C-alpha cells in the first residue's frame, strides 16, 4: 500500500572517501545497496525521498527520489544539515569515515612516511541530540545502522545494545557479522535473512509501527 | 586487420586497494577504464589477451580476455610477476598505490577517546620496474614490449621517468574521457625508447587505447 505518504523521508547511502590529494582517498567497502533499497522502498510506499549518497558500487539513482551526491564525511555532515530540519524520518545507512587526513593537498603527492588523522564529527548523534534539543521538531524517527561482531570484550548482542544506548536513536539496524531491530522503547527483532529489497521491506515495516504509535 | 595476431598481451588495469583493517583501505580514484580499453582493443586486433584488474568491479569484462582479479598492490605484483613469464607485452596501466599501511589491524579499529594514532606507511615494490629488471636479469625471454604509463602535471619528466623506468615506451597522460568540463592539458604524449616522442589527442578512452596499440605493433615490427 501506500503507507508512508506524507512523510518526508532523508537517507544516507554509500561510504564516504576522505581525500589525500585529488587523486589519493581513504576509503571502505560499503556498497551502499542496503541504503538504496530503503530509499526505494520508502519511495514506493508513498514517501518524499532525498538520498545522500557516497561511494557506491556503480548503482542507479532510485525512481522518484531526489539525490544528493556526497565524497567525504564532512560533506556529508553539511549535507544532512542542510536537508534534516525538512525530514520527518532519517536514515543514516551511510559508512561514515570516523577520521579524515589533517592535511589535503591540491595536486598529486610525488615522490613520505605518515598520514596524521583528525575525528570526523558523529552526524547520527547530532542529529539525536539536535531533536532533544527542540531543533527538529518535524523529526519523528532516527535511524541508525552498525555492523557488529562478538570478540574477547563482548558478544555481538552486548555490542550492539550499547550502541543503540551510546547513540541514542529510536532505532538500530544491526547487521551481525541476518541481525536485529532493536528500537529505543526496548524491543529487539530479529532480521530474517533475505535480499537487500526484501530486508528493506522489513525496516521500513519497523519504522512505519515506531511512527503509527507515537 | 590482425596485427595482434600471435601475440600474448598481459594488461593491468585499475587502482589498488591497500588494507587498515577488512573495511577500510586506501584507494585512488582510477576508474581502470583506459586500461580496459587498451585489453579490449588488443584483443580486437588479434592478441591473446591476460587482464590484472584492481578496483573496477563496475566495469565489464572484455570480450576475449582472461580475467585475473586483485586487490592490493603486493597481489598485482605476485600476479604480474607469475603471468609475465608468458607474455610478448605488458602493459602497466594500473594505477598501483605507491605505498600501503605498515601494520593491517585484524578486527575493525574502534574509534576511543583517544586521540587518533597517525598511518604508519611502506613503499610498495615497483611492479613496472620490477619487471623491467627481471628482463634484464634474462627471466622475460618471451617479452618483447614493455608499456608503462605515468602522469606529468611535461616532457621534462616523460622523458625522465621514462629513462628511470626503463620500459620501451612511456603513455603519459593518457587521462580523462573527453568529458565535458575536463581540462584538456595537450598533455598526451607517446615516448618510445628508440626516440620517438608522438602526441596523444585527448580523446575517447578508445581512440587513445587504438594510437598506444598502434604504437605498441610499430614497436614490435621495429624488431
Ligand atoms: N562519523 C559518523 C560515524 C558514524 N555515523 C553513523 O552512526 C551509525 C553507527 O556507525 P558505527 O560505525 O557502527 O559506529 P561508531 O560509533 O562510529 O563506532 P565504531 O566504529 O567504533 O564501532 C551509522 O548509522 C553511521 O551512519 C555517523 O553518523 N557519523
Ligand atoms: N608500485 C608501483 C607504482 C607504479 N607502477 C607503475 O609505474 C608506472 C608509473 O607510475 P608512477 O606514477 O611513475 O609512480 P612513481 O614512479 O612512484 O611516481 P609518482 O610518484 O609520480 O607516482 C605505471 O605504469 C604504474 O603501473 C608500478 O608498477 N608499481
Ligand atoms: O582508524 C583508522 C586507522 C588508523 C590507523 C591505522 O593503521 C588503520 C586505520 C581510520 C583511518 C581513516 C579513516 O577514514 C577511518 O574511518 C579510520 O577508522
Ligand atoms: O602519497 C601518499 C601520501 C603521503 C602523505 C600524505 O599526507 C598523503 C598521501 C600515499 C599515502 C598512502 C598510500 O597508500 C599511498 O599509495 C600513497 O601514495
Ligand atoms: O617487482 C617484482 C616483479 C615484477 C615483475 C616481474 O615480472 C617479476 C618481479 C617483485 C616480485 C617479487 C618480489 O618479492 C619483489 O620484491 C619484487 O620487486
Ligand atoms: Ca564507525
Ligand atoms: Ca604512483
Amino acid at each position: 500500500h501506500h503507507d508512508m505518504a506524507g512523510v518526508k523521508a532523508l537517507v544516507t547511502a554509500g561510504g564516504t572517501r576522505e581525500p589525500l590529494d585529488p587523486v589519493r582517498f581513504i576509503g571502505n567497502r560499503s556498497s551502499g545497496k542496503q541504503g538504496y533499497a530503503v530509499a526505494r522502498v520508502l519511495a514506493q510506499r508513498g514517501a518524499d525521498v532525498t538520498l545522500i549518497a557516497g561511494n557506491t558500487a556503480g548503482l542507479i539513482d532510485p525512481a522518484g527520489v531526489e539525490m544528493v551526491h556526497i565524497g567525504s564525511a564532512t560533506q556529508l555532515r553539511d549535507a544532512v544539515s542542510k536537508h534534516a530540519p525538512d525530514a520527518n524520518v532519517l536514515v543514516m545507512a551511510a559508512a561514515v569515515a570516523d577520521f579524515r587526513p589533517a592535511h589535503v593537498a591540491a595536486a598529486k603527492i610525488k615522490k613520505p612516511s605518515s598520514i596524521d588523522l583528525v575525528r570526523n564529527d558523529d552526524v547520527l548523534a547530532g542529529a539525536v541530540r539536535a531533536r532533544a534539543d527542540g531543533q527538529l521538531p518535524n523529526m519523528r524517527a532516527i535511524v541508525g545502522f552498525a555492523a557488529e561482531t562478538g570478540d574477547a570484550n563482548g558478544d555481538v548482542l552486548f555490542h550492539a545494545r550499547a550502541k543503540l544506548e551510546r547513540k541514542g536513536c529510536d532505532l538500530l539496524v544491526v547487521n551481525a557479522v541476518d541481525g536485529w531491530l532493536l528500537s529505543a522503547d526496548g524491543t529487539e527483532s530479529a532480521l530474517e535473512h533475505g535480499s537487500k529489497t526484501l530486508m528493506a521491506t522489513r525496516i521500513v515495516d519497523s519504522i512505519a509501527a515506531f511512527l503509527k504509535s507515537q
